[PDB]
C-alpha cells in the first residue's frame, strides 16, 4: 500500500519526512498528507548546506526519499507520521548522508550473504529542563544503579515510552536505572541494521519528546555532569546468512566462530579511528579522575583489548554467537556507528585478522600492568586515527573526511575555552 | 504452578519489579514488560552485582536475580505493576553474599533439624519532610506523644491505606500506633515463616516511603534521624515450630518456656556483640539521647546484654509463653541478614544448651547501672569487631558476613573525616 | 663579606623572607625575625620540602634554603623586610630538583666553557578584579587597545610605583606600556646575568601581586585568563658572552649574527618541542582565540617552530645585532627552570652546530599556513611527552625534568574530568 492510502485509514495528518545528518541532528519537514504521495516518489527537497553535509549554497536541493517501510506513527501523537529518508543529490543517493553511508557498506557485505544485526543500548540522562542538574534532586546515593525508589519515581516517563515500544514490536524487554545518579536506560530486540538503526533514531526523538512532555528533559550526551560516569551505547553485533544462520555461531572459544574472531580482529586493528566516529565529540573523552574505578567506569573501556563475559574490555563476548562493541558512547550517530564497525569488520574478516589474546581480568585493575593497547586520549587524535586509517576512511567514504572536517572545526572552537578549574588553579602562577 | 505470564494476562499487569536486597538493605530492581516474564522468571534478570553493594568486580559475569513468582505482589497503589523479591545467582549457584540467599540458607539448615523460624517484626518509621529536616507534623509537639489520638489522626489518610492495603494483602494487620517519639508511627502484622516476614519486610518499607511520598510526605526508617528525638526499633518476635506445627519454645518452665527456648535465648546472649554489628548496622545505630532521667522512648532500644520477662528495659523480653523478643535490631536492620543472623545465634545456643543466665525483673534504665550487666558495643566499630571474631555468626553469614564488614569499615573511615557543628562550637576556643 | 646581621641593623630590616622557587614556580618563604639570620644565613632554614612541589617524602629530612645574601631586596613597599632568594639544599648537598639550583648547574657547564648566558625578561601581565572575573578597568574596551593613552595612565598609580621601586632597586627599567589585550600591561627592565634575571623575574611577579592587591586591584601572569582575549607571553632575550665582556652572538652573518648565535638558536629550534613543555607549563597555556582573521595579539605566541628577522611574528625574532629573542615563554613559565632549560637546548645546538634553517621573512600568522613549517605541541600532554623523550633536555635539568613532568600528568588527569560550559551546551541535544 502507498503512503496516501495509510494516511487514509489510520488518520495521519501529517508526515514528518526526516534524515539524520553528519552530526547525527534530526532534519525533518512536516508536510500534510494531501502532498505525501508526490514526495514519497520525488522526495522532499531540502537545502543540504544548511545541514550538516559538507555541501554548498550553490548546490541543488538535495530530494530526501522516504523509506516507507521505516514508517512510524508518532505514538504520543499517531496523526503524525514519522519517516526516516535517504539523501540524493543529482540523481544518485547522496555518500556523505549516513543512512546512505550505511546503506553502502550493508550492501558490501550483503553481497557476500553477510548480513549485519545489531542491538544499541542508549544510556540516557533525566535531567532538569534548564540542563543543570537531574531531574530527581532525591537520586543521591553513591551507588545508585537499579535504585528501586527512584527508578519507580519515573514509572511515569519510563513505562509510557516501553509501552510505545510494545505496541511498535520492538521488543523491549527491560528498563534500568543505570550507574549515575539520574541515569536510564530502556533494552529492546536487535534487529537488522538498517531497521536498528532506524529506531535508534526514532527512539531518540521519542526519550527527548516524551521527557519535555512530562515537564522534564532527555540527554544523550556522553558525560554531561563532572561528577557522574557517562552516557554508553553499547552495541550488540552478529552477522547472518540470507538462510538464517548467525555465522558468529561456532565451535572455538566461548562458542565463537571464526568468522567472528577475524570480525572481531577489524574491530581491534581499526579501534583508533573507530574511535572519532563512536566517540564523536570533545565531550566524548572526560573521565572522572579516579584512582579506585568508580562504579560506573564500565561505561567506557580504556583499552583496545577483549573479551569474555567481561564488562572491562573494549569488545566483551556475552555469550555465544554475538559480540558486544563497548566503545561507542551516547553521540554516536545512529548510521554512522553500525557503518564503521561494519567496514572494520567485513576488513577483519577478509584479512582474516587476529585478535589477539582473550584477557580474563579487570581491566580497570589487574591491567595496569597489561602491555595493552591505550584508545585515543582526545578527539583530534581519534580524528588524526580515522583519516590515517585507510580501510576505515574508504569504507565509510566521503561521509569520512566531511566528518573529520567537522570536528577539526569543533576541536578548533573547543579551544578557546576556559574551564572554571584553570582559571582557579593558574590565576595565581 | 505458578505461571507469570499467565497472571500478568488475568490480574492486569503491565509491569514487574524484580526486585532483590543487596549488602546495604538497598532495594534493586528492574521493571520489565509483562511481555518478557516468562524469560526473566526461568532465566533471571541480569544485572552488573558490581554496581550494588556484593563486594563483586566489574569483571564478573551478570549476576541473574531469579524471582520467587510465590513473592508476588501487585502494588496496591498502582497494581498494573507487580513486585517480585528475587535470589541473586551468580555462576549457576546462588549467592551466598546476597541477603535473601543467606537466610534461605541459615533457615535451611534450621529445617533440616525440624526447627522453623516465624518472626515479626516491629517497624517504626517517622514521618518527615521531604526534605528530611523535621517530621511532618509540625503541631505533634508535646513531651509524651505516644499513642497521641489527635497526632494518629491527623495522618489518619497515610496510615489507613497502608493498612488496608496490609489487609488485602493477607497479612493479618492488627494495629496501628503513634509511637514514643514525636512524628513516629508503627503498623503491625502477623508474624510468619521467617522467609515470608522477610519479604514482607522488605517490601513494607518500600509501601510506607512511596505512599507517603504520594501524600507529599516523607517516611524514613533511620535508626536516629533527629537529635532531640529516640529513635526507630525493629524488634522481633521469634519462635520456632516443628513441621507438624508444634511451638519449640512453648513449655512448662518459667513464663511458658521450654528449655529448648532458654537455649536459643542463651544463644542471643552469648552472641550479643557480633549481633549488635548486623542489627545496629550504621554508624547513626549509636547516638543516643544525653539524659539523666531517662525517657519516655529510652525502650526503643536497649543497653545491656540482658533479659527478659514482660519488661521493655532489656535486650530480650519476653512477652507471653511461646516466643522471645529481640528489641536489639534498628530500623536500618536489613530484612534477610537481621532474622538470618538471629537464626545463627539462637540454633547455636540450643546446640550448646546455651545459659542465658538471670532473668532481671527490673528497670535497666534505671536499676541497671548497678547490677554488674554487659554492656553492649557503644560504636559500629566495636560492633563490627566483635562480628569478625564471632565464628558462629561470621561461620553463620557466610561470605555475606566479611563483605558486610568491609563495607562498614569503609563507612566507618568516611564518618572519621566529618565534624559535628557541636565539636566546632565547643572546640573552637580551646 | 656580605653580613645579613650588621645590614639588618643599618638598614632597619625587622624581618627577612627567606624565599625558595619551587617546580610550579610557587614562592615558599619563611618570615624570620632579625635576631635568627645569621644563623639562617649560614646553615639555611628548614622547610618540609614534602610540603612543596619538589616530588619529596613525608620521611625525608628537611631541606635546607640557603640564602644568596647578594639577593637581598629590602621590599620597597615594607622596607623593614628583606627578601631573599635561596638554593635549596638536601643531605649537605644542593638539591637538583630546585629549579634556582637547576639553573645554577646549567649555568656553570656553560661558564665552564667561557660562555655566560645574559637574558631579559617581558613579562606581561594583567591588573584584574578581585575576583579575578574581569580586567580591572571597565572603560578599558576597544578592539585596538595596545599602548592606550587613556587606560595606562588610568593606571599610573600602581605602574609609576612599581617602576619607581624597579628603579631604585637599580633594574634599569626603561618603559612600560599597555600591551595588546585590554587591562594588559607589561614594564620592562635591563638585562643581565641569566641568575640576576631569574631572581629579579620572581621577585618581580611577588612585587606586581602585592602592590596590585595593596591598590585594591589583582594582577595575574596567567597565559589565558580570560576567553576573549589573547595572553601573557613571557619573551625572553638572549645573549651569550666571554668573562673578558664580548657577546659571542655579535658577528658578521646576516642580521649581524655570529655561527655561534645560529648554532644557538638551531639548538632552540631542535629543542622546540620539549622547550614548550617548560615555557608553556599549564594546561592553560595551550588555549587559544579562534580567530579567521588573525588579530591584535595574536603576537603574545608562537605557532611554528621558525625564526626570525625583526619579525614578531615566529618562535624566535632576531631583533637587532647580538641577541635572539624566544617568544615561547608565556607568563606561566617558571623563573629559573625556563632560562635553565633554554641554556641546555642552546647549548646543544652549540656544540652540534645545530643547523636553524631558513629564515622566513613572512607573516606566520599569514602566509605560515602554505609554509610547510612544523607546527608547536597543541597541548600540555603532548609537550610534557616530548620533553620526557629530549635526552639533551632532560637530562639538562636532571631531576627537576621527571618531577616536572609528573607533576604535569597529574594536573592533566584532573582536567580532564572537567566540563566546559560550551561542551555542555553544543552536546546536551545531541
Ligand atoms: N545475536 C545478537 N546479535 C546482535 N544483537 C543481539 C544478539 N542477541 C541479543 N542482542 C541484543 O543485545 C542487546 C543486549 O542484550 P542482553 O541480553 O541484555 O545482553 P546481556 O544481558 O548479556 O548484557 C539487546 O538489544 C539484545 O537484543
Ligand atoms: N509465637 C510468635 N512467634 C513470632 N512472632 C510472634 C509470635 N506471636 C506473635 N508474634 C508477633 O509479634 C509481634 C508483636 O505482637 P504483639 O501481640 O503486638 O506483642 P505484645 O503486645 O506482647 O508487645 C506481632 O508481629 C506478632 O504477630
Ligand atoms: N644583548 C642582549 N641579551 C639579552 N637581552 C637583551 C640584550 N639586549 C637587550 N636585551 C633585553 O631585551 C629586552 C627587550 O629589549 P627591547 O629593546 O625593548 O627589545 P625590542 O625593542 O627590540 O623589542 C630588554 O629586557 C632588554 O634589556
Amino acid at each position: 500500500t502507498d503512503l496516501a492510502s495509510i494516511a487514509r485509514e489510520k488518520g495521519i495528518e501529517f508526515f514528518l519526512i526526516s534524515f539524520t545528518d553528519l552530526l547525527g541532528v534530526q532534519r525533518a519537514k512536516l508536510v500534510p498528507a494531501r502532498a505525501i504521495a508526490d514526495m514519497a516518489v520525488n522526495g522532499a527537497g531540502f537545502a543540504g548546506f544548511a545541514a550538516w553535509l559538507d555541501m554548498s549554497p550553490a548546490d541543488a536541493d538535495i530530494l530526501a526519499i522516504p523509506d516507507p517501510e521505516s514508517l512510524i506513527q508518532l505514538p504520543w501523537k499517531p496523526s503524525v507520521g514519522w519517516l526516516a529518508a535517504d539523501v540524493h543529490f543529482e540523481g544518485r543517493p547522496f555518500p556523505k548522508a549516513p543512512r546512505v553511508a550505511l546503506k553502502s557498506v550493508l550492501a558490501r557485505a550483503a553481497g557476500k550473504d553477510m548480513h549485519l544485526k545489531h542491538g544499541v543500548e542508549c544510556e540516557f540522562f533525566l535531567i532538569q529542563p534548564d540542563g543543570s542538574a537531574i531531574s530527581d534532586p532525591a537520586d543521591t546515593q553513591a551507588k545508585p544503579c537499579y535504585d528501586q525508589d527512584a527508578l519507580m519515581r519515573r514509572f511515569d516517563v519510563i513505562a509510557e515510552i516501553c509501552s510505545y515500544m510494545v505496541d511498535l514490536g520492538w521488543g523491549p524487554y527491560q528498563n534500568d536505572h543505570e550507574d549515575a545518579n539520574g541515569q536510564f536506560e530502556m533494552n529492546w530486540d536487535y534487529a537488522d541494521a538498517l531497521v536498528t538503526a532506524d529506531r535508534h533514531a526514532f527512539f531518540k526523538f521519542m526519550v527527548k519528546s516524551v521527557a519535555e512532555r512530562h515537564g522534564l528533559r532527555a540527554t544523550f550526551m556522553p558525560k554531561p555532569f563532572a561528577h557522574l560516569t557517562g552516557n554508553g551505547c553499547h552495541t550488540h553485533l552478529s552477522m547472518w546468512t540470507a538462510a538464517g544462520d548467525n555465522l558468529f555461531e561456532g565451535d572455538g572459544e566461548l562458542g565463537l566462530s571464526p568468522t567472528a574472531y577475524a570480525f572481531l580482529g577489524g574491530l581491534i586493528g581499526h579501534a583508533k579511528g573507530l574511535t572519532a566516529v563512536v566517540n564523536p565529540t570533545v565531550n566524548s573523552y572526560k573521565r572522572l579522575n579516579a584512582p579506585v574505578t568508580v562504579s560506573g567506569a564500565t561505561w567506557s573501556p580504556n583499552t583496545i583489548t577483549y573479551g569474555g563475559n567481561n564488562r572491562t574490555h573494549m569488545v566483551r563476548i556475552p555469550d555465544a554467537g554475538r559480540l558486544e562493541l563497548r566503545l561507542p558512547d551516547g553521540a554516536a550517530n545512529p548510521y554512522l556507528m553500525p557503518a564503521a564497525i561494519l567496514a572494520a569488520g567485513l576488513d577483519g574478516i577478509e584479512t582474516q585478522a587476529d585478535p589477539g589474546q582473550r584477557l580474563d581480568i579487570d581491566m580497570y585493575v589487574e591491567g595496569h600492568s597489561v602491555e595493552a593497547e591505550q584508545l585515543p586520549l582526545n578527539l583530534l587524535d581519534a580524528v588524526r586515527a580515522l583519516e590515517a586509517d585507510e580501510v576505515l576512511a574508504g569504507g565509510l567514504g566521503a561521509a569520512a573526511a566531511a566528518f573529520a572536517k567537522f570536528k577539526r572545526a569543533e576541536w578548533a572552537d573547543y579551544k578557546s575555552q576556559l574551564t572554571e578549574w584553570e582559571r582557579r588553579t593558574t590565576l595565581d602562577c
